[PDB]
């Protein structure tokens, strides 16, 4: 158990008053991994930090680019050209200097997923944009019962109020999620239950895609909300599991 | 009005691809005011900046406090003690160096509201928590046809997916929004029209508020409330997306 300090309580007293004290300690003791520190994952990382999560691992190899400005929290003039995960880590340490932050400067693949998951996370937030590594991460967590929430495509969507969580089998208006389902079936043997579920929780939006007016565009208001919904869902699941003993 | 530089196109190419070039220009030419740079308003400011809005005014007099950390984007160890609005303005300059940012180092009151709205904003996002100034800001915007979105209480709520926008007359499970309607009726004579509406768009949540108990548990019931970034920021984001939707619709009409 992480020892909650007096400074921690000043930072996160609003967390305790919202989730309860038991949950404050649960979060302080958690270790959550965010894979992909982009339009969705950067805001998920931010949210975790600001809700008193005591250890966070960030996995990404990309650099901050000027084109990230429309949708990524780390995308500032002075950060362009630096490694996203490390820039996000430094920010998290400014949020909570007592958070233990680990950076994995790499992409997830079939060959390294086991090693990177071997840490033993309380949750994994999958915010990867590419379908191949995405499928590899999901298939691994799902087989190994590692708690996971995945995110669909957040581009080409303008309305944050249509974001919701459902089984990956049941998402609509999400070409990324659809390709992911195909890849999981074809490459990993993952297929629906008797109930028609893949047993993978997925943040998506019912909104129909808005085609490009350099692929689909994106907006902070939606991409960040994907990440915030993923975090709220993960924390809810962790609190329910803990109450179920 | 604003000539979009190549740097600006690089920053906001994703914005253009989502909303169109005409919208990119509309946003570059816009001037939006954020009142209250806190749990809701700091994220609304961030979103405006990140959506290529060309001018932003920020109104607040408070300083960054360590207790802001759970829900405000400017709450970082090195910023504690500095004025919230100025820290945010400085961040907005890092997002878009060509954004025109104005800091009003003050609180809105019944007596100064006309001066602070007199500028001619494309939109006002009201993220003030205190009720009497909030009522005064809304009454003034509403009377003067100044495009406004207001935000109910984002504290005591955990679910970002229940946030939506409706007329202030129709909000539920929002005690702030209900005390507001009263102050507006009582001090400004703002009351429902015959269709049941106040003519004020409000971000609110259908979620029942969660109240902290003396024993450290919390109890949902249909320094006060706790809060979470995931919910407070999404209030701000839903406000911004609503405003931009309305602005684009207005521009489509001509
Ligand atoms: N296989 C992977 N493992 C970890 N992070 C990834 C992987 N593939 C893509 N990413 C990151 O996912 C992020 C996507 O963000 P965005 O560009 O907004 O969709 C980027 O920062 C990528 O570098
Ligand atoms: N009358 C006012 N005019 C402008 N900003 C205000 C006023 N009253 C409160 N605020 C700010 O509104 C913000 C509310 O943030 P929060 O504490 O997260 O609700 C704080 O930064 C306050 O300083």
């Amino acid at each position: 158990s992480v020892v909650i300090s007096d400074a921690w309580r000043q930072r996160f007293g609003g967390t305790a008053r919202l989730y309860g004290e038991k949950a404050l300690q649960l979060f302080a003791d958690a270790h959550i991994c965010v894979v992909g520190i982009g339009g969705v994952g950067s805001w998920a990382a931010e949210a975790l930090a600001r809700t008193g999560i005591g250890a966070i691992t960030l996995i990404d190899m990309d650099d901050v680019c000027v084109t990230n400005t429309n949708r990524q929290i780390h995308a500032l003039r002075d950060n362009v050209g630096l490694a996203k995960a490390e820039v996000m880590a430094e920010r998290i340490r400014q949020i909570n200097p007592e958070c233990r932050v680990t950076v994995v400067d790499d992409f997830v693949t079939p060959d390294n997923v086991a090693q990177y998951m071997s840490v033993g996370y309380s949750y994994v937030i999958d915010a990867i944009d590419s379908v191949r590594p995405k499928a590899a991460l999901i298939a691994y967590c799902r087989r190994n019962k590692i708690p996971l929430v995945t995110t669909g495509g957040a581009g080409g969507q303008i309305d944050p109020t249509q974001i919701q969580v459902t089984d990956l089998a049941k998402t609509i208006q999400d070409p990324l999620a659809a390709k992911l389902r195909e890849r999981l079936k074809s490459d990993f043997g993952v297929v629906k239950n008797s109930k028609g579920k893949l047993g993978v929780d997925c943040v998506f939006s019912t909104e129909a895609l808005v085609y490009p007016q350099s692929g689909f565009g994106a907006a902070t208001m939606v991409t960040a909300t994907f990440g915030f919904v993923a975090v709220s869902h993960a924390l809810k699941k962790m609190m329910a599991k803990a109450a179920r003993q």
